[PDB]
RNA sequence: GCCGGGGUGGCGGAAUGGGUAGACGCGCAUGACAUCAUGUGCGCAAGCGUGCGGGUUCAAGUCCCGCCCCCGGCACCA
């Protein structure tokens, strides 16, 4: 008998699919429905490996199944080729970007490939290609007429490394997020920003019926960050001009003992007395230099200073003096605030410290506050102090200040949002150059929408094309020397180009309608497949593309180009691939493992000296090594820096492909993180043999036998095994829609199982051929490879054409169960009865058990409780 | 501190309209010419066992009250 030759049957399986074009995704779905899988285009930079196949395999499985089922199923790929991603990675290596993504696009391929996955690549997209990122112009336009796109001052996050300024969604931690150890600053530069806040109150509130991880809505609600609350206006002592501030308790307004400004904000100078701007002026140039890393290094503790100006209370009416200080934030409301000491420990304690009035205007009900105060309240009460509006509540206050300051046009209420404006321009050569372009009489003008695209000036020298503090193509005047289009005389187009994530905002959308020249894409077309059915992906990318790719949506929406307002209708994330990794050497003696430094650091701990118990603990092993000494492996992120990625390529040639899937998919819960060990390598590989064996051992028996019979004319281990397919089919089919892959398994290798213990006592019936397509079909998903071949010792056409098994459900009606005795609430035993079972017949079959356990208890009794599914309960 | 998600064997992990806890797999242990078959929660045993302590019930991983710990994300948003 042969065996179960991966090299043998893959590859060629792989290209029978290709060829057949069985993926191909039809223009327009017709009526027999249609899904739409979709996983997160890769950012070509570097070779692909086990920990990034997961996704990638994930969507495969689903989109094969859907596509079994029936359904119009679309499973496209494409390259996020622009961008800092694909330029840092080329810079790194002294490489062309234009050759580098090509080299790294085609190294990729392959990889997908050899995996067994298919792809509808007459869709393939690459957003560095002047036939795509020329659409990311053309959608800046329609926002520039629809004033959702714009210039303009302030202080920026500027990276050093990267040598540009970054939108805020790109600054985690205080860092860069893809240089998580370069702290980022700020600089005064006019960058171009997308009014994204437009939509701040659409984008939380279309998240509600949202059917996404309860983790990323959470996460937007959060970053959007909506605040009820009111702007009032205080006047300035002797000017002209008027303070706005922003605050969600109006109802202490006559608590308000001082106004705070952002350091950076603008009456912070223009205001600042002459005898006190040495110091306002060089307090500003201190809170400018410093960063958020050294910020949340000095911790809580107040600093600010006195502007040597006043305000005027609009409440009270009396003078306040105006501070600037560093806790307030200018990016968010007014940048300035009415400090209520009062009611709000932030100014509280800034109060304290700076020598400030604190005035009580709300007080607590019933108890009493303690005078003088020595913390703030910032719970509702009594209102005190605070004018005609003494007595009145807290709560009903608030309304009825605002609705006082919205009489005499001192303030109103308002509602800000802690979503900042996108900033989209960067100084980099490697991106979508904005199209725009700079005249000096009529300004800025944008550039006509025929006379798309605006080809990036093509250059070669490598160290050219290099960032150094301003825009690569801040020095080629045979690009920017052109002609304005409005007047006629010269003008300039912009240096600055579009960030990455602008181009991987809608590109799903792209997929619809790769190759028009017309349009970013059909509408006709976007409308029949989006949204996207299931989005396969990743978290980090909570507050960036899940954002932008929305509001992304929505403009376009309202645009009447896309129908629906939300592009990704189901978002399945899933979890990082792991490796046990190579820590170094270590010295170990007795119970003691003593750790070289060089070792301890790469394991991030303070102590350099363990036991063999901490090292168990903290879930790592010693192993020998090829040098003669001992090595503490332990688990870590399968990544190129962590080097001990799992090459596809290499691996499916040791290896093979359905092997790598298996292992992948079975490991753990796709929401989980995996390890990729050797172990499970393994098991995939008996797994898959198994299967080869059942089906080879019986490929002669088989072909003589006939997969026709009835239903309930069974009966015997035929009836039973028939029932454990269909019991099976629907777990199978039920978590495949559920995205659980790994149970989903779980559940065909139990049924495997099954059919090895069916074989010890039966012959091949017709019944088990069936079983044996059944199983078939149900493997495909995970093991196309293995699963096409066997099919094809029996059935003509491809897997793919075979549909899925329907689901017998009077197959699962179950006759004879097993029920368990059970004892004042212990199980005594379990006995085999049918299940409608009158309790006279259980009670029997019970009273006389394997050994008699249920009387060796049961001598008294009171009450019985029985319940047809398995149990029976004897109270004694 | 806030929000989100979780604590189950040696390990990944199954099972919640209460009803034989530990499916499937990994590891380990015996029997055959790396591969199969069998066993495998702990304790020699009384007996015990889903983070802790009470409680409801014939019956609790599932429900009720109080509490601990772990991971992830914001962290001075007025
Ligand atoms: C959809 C894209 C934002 C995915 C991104 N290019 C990544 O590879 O993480
Ligand atoms: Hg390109
Ligand atoms: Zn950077
Ligand atoms: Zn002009």
């Amino acid at each position: 008998m042969e065996k179960y030759n991966p090299h043998a049957i893959e590859a060629k399986w792989q290209r029978f699919w290709e060829e057949k074009g069985f993926m191909k995704a039809k223009d327009l779905p017709g009526g027999r429905g249609k899904q739409y899988v979709l996983v997160m285009f890769p950012y070509p930079s570097g070779d692909l490996h086990m920990g990034h196949l997961k996704n990638y395999t994930m969507g495969d499985v689903l989109a094969r199944f859907r596509r079994m089922q029936g359904y119009e199923v679309l499973h496209p790929m494409g390259w996020d080729a622009f961008g800092l991603p694909a330029e840092n990675a080329a810079l790194k290596f002294g490489v062309h970007p234009k050759d580098w993504t090509y080299a790294n696009i085609r190294q990729a391929k392959e990889s997908l490939r050899l995996m067994g996955i298919l792809y509808d690549w007459d869709r393939e997209v690459t957003t560095c290609e002047p036939e795509y990122y020329r659409w990311n112009q053309w959608i800046f336009l329609k926002m520039w007429e629809k004033g959702l796109a714009y210039r303009a001052k302030g202080l920026v996050n500027w990276c050093p490394k990267c040598q540009t300024v970054l939108a805020n969604e790109q600054v985690v931690e205080g860092r860069c997020w893809r240089h998580e150890d370069t702290p980022v600053e700020k600089r005064e530069l006019e960058q171009w920003y997308l009014r994204i806040t437009a939509y701040a109150e659409r984008l939380l509130k279309d998240l509600e019926g949202l059917n996404w991880p309860e983790k990323v809505k959470a996460m937007q609600r959060a970053w959007i960050g909506r605040s009820e609350g009111a702007e009032i206006l205080f006047p300035v002592e002797g000017k002209e001009v008027r303070i706005p501030v922003f605050t969600t308790r109006p109802d202490t307004l006559f608590g308000a003992t001082f106004l705070v400004l952002a350091p950076e904000h603008p009456l912070t100078l223009e205001l600042a007395a002459p005898e006190k701007r040495e110091e306002v002026l060089a307090y500003v140039e201190a809170a400018k230099r410093k960063t958020e890393i050294e910020r949340q290094a000095e911790g809580r503790e107040k600093t600010g200073v006195f502007l040597g100006a006043y305000a005027l209370n609009p409440a009270t009416g009396e003078r306040i003096p105006i501070w600037t200080a560093d806790y307030v934030l200018f990016g968010y409301g007014t940048g300035a605030i009415m400090a209520v000491p009062a009611h709000d420990q932030r100014d509280y304690e800034f109060a304290r410290k700076f020598g400030l009035p604190i005035k009580k205007v709300i007080e607590r009900p019933g108890e009493p506050l303690p005078e003088p105060l020595e913390r703030a309240y910032e719970e509702p009460g009594i209102m005190v102090n605070s004018g005609p509006f003494d007595g009145t509540e807290s709560e009903e206050g608030k309304r009825k200040v605002i609705a006082w300051l919205e009489e005499k046009g001192l303030g109103k209420g308002r509602v800000t949002y802690r979503l900042r404006d996108w900033l989209i321009s960067r100084q980099r050569y490697w991106g979508t150059p904005i199209p725009m372009v700079h005249c000096e009489a009529c300004g800025v003008v944008p550039v006509p929408e025929e006379e798309l695209p605006v080809l990036l000036p093509d250059l070669k020298d490598v160290e050219d094309i290099r960032p150094k503090g301003k825009s690569p193509l801040e020095a080629h005047p045979e690009f920017y020397e052109t002609t304005c289009p409005k007047c006629g005389g010269p003008a300039k187009r912009d240096t600055d180009t579009m960030d990455t994530f602008f181009d991987s905002s809608w590109y799903y959308l792209r997929y619809t309608d790769p190759h028009n020249d017309r349009l970013p894409f059909d509408p006709e077309k976007a409308n029949a497949w989006m949204p996207v059915d299931q989005y396969i992906g990743g978290v980090e990318h909570a507050v960036l593309h899940l954002l932008y790719s929305r509001f992304f949506t929505k403009f376009l929406h309202d645009l009447g180009m896309v129908k629906v307002e939300e592009p990704f209708q189901g978002l399945f994330t899933q979890g990082m691939v792991l490796a046990w990794t190579d820590f170094g050497p270590v010295e170990v003696e007795g119970s003691v493992v003593r750790l070289p430094e060089p070792t301890r650091i790469r394991l991030e701990i303070p102590e350099s000296a363990l036991s063999l118990e901490d090292v168990r603990k903290m879930g790592a092993e010693l192993r020998p090594h090829e040098d003669g000494t001992l090595h503490l492996w332990k688990p870590a992120v399968m990544s190129k820096s962590k080097g001990n990625g799992v090459m596809v390529g290499p691996f499916v040639k040791e290896q093979g492909a359905d092997i790598a899937r298996i292992t992948i998919l079975f490991a753990a819960p796709p929401e989980n993180e995996m390890v990729w060990t050797e172990e499970g390598v393994q098991g995939a590989w008996r797994f898959l043999n198994r299967i080869y064996r059942r089906v080879a051992e019986d490929r002669e028996a088989l072909l003589e036998t006939s997969g026709v019979f009835q239903a309930e004319a069974l009966e015997g281990k035929d009836r039973e095994l028939y029932g454990k397919l269909h019991e099976t089919l629907k777990k199978v089919t039920e978590d495949l829609e559920a995205l659980r892959f790994n149970t989903a398994i779980a559940a065909l290798m139990e049924f495997l199982n099954a059919l090895y213990e069916y074989r010890k006592d039966r012959p091949v019936t017709p019944v088990y051929r069936t079983a044996i397509r059944y199983y078939l079909q149900m493997l495909f998903p995970f093991a196309p490879h293995l699963a096409e071949e066997l099919w094809h010792w029996f059935w003509p056409d491809s897997l793919f054409e075979a549909g899925w098994p329907e689901l017998d459900e009077k197959a699962l009606e179950k006759d004879v169960v097993e029920v368990a005795v059970q004892v004042n609430g212990r199980v005594r035993g379990t006995i085999h009865i049918p299940k409608d079972a009158p309790l006279e017949v259980a009670r029997a079959e019970a009273l006389k058990v394997r050994n008699v356990r249920a009387h060796l208890e049961g001598k008294e009794v009171v009450k019985e409780i029985y319940v047809p599914g398995k149990i029976l309960n004897l109270v004694v």
